[PDB]
DNA sequence: ATGTATAACTGCG
DNA sequence: TCGCAGTTATACA
């Protein structure tokens, strides 16, 4: 059972695959069932001045008594489900980590995708990491470093139930997305979990 | 108060 | 197809 360990000036993260295609697919399926996203209205964000609708289906899930700004816009999470705990307690009890939320990614195909975002934000607990954990179609993520000096940019191919571990750090300018992969046509899920501050 | 960042898009190469 | 340039009008640090 093998880790990655991924590092550049600002950067930690550890790549593995947590599940097996036992699981995995079991999982993904069981993920279809029951995972209800957000429609119309709350599916909607405010960047640069305009709204649009988010180029994939998001959902949020968590204990009771939290909330979370997702680009202007603040929801209460819904309540955990048999799985996303199922899933929870395994990842816990393997990188010894706890959570109390978790926001939820579908993505159709190789065009819905997810925008540049610094994960710079004092809504997490104040030394916590952020595991990021995928389902079907495998998918480039990426990160983009800010600048005025030339260093790389880190590619990296999310497989079929892998689990990526970020660390939250409280000065770096590197932003991540999921750009758009038109050659890919299988759905991908994808659950990135966070301790929250209860403050709120 | 005055600076600064933005989870999204289209139109180029 | 993919990546990079340029947003845009409040929001908040």
């Amino acid at each position: 059972h093998s880790w990655r360990h991924i590092r550049a000036e600002g950067l930690d993260s550890s790549y593995t695959v947590l599940f097996g295609k036992a699981e995995a697919d079991e999982i993904f399926q069981e993920l279809e069932k029951e995972v209800e996203y957000f429609t119309g209205a709350l599916a909607r964000v405010q960047v640069f001045g305009k709204w649009h609708s988010v180029p994939r289906k998001q959902a949020t899930y968590g204990d009771a008594g939290l909330t979370y700004t997702f680009s202007g816009l603040t929801l209460s999470p819904k309540p955990w489900i048999p799985v996303l705990e199922r899933i929870r307690d395994h990842v816990s009890g393997v990188t010894g980590q706890t959570f109390n939320f978790v926001l939820i990614n579908r993505y159709k195909d190789g065009s819905d995708h997810i925008c540049e975002h610094r994960d710079d934000e004092r809504e997490l607990a104040p030394g916590s990491p952020i595991a990021s954990v995928s389902f079907g179609a495998s998918r480039d993520f990426v990160f983009r470093h800010k600048d005025s000096r030339r260093v790389a940019v880190v590619r990296l191919p999310l497989a079929h139930g892998s689990l990526l571990m970020m660390n939250h750090p409280t000065n770096t300018h590197w932003y991540h997305s999921l750009p758009v992969r038109k050659k890919v046509l299988a759905p991908r899920v994808n659950l990135t979990f966070r301790k929250i501050l209860l403050t709120a």
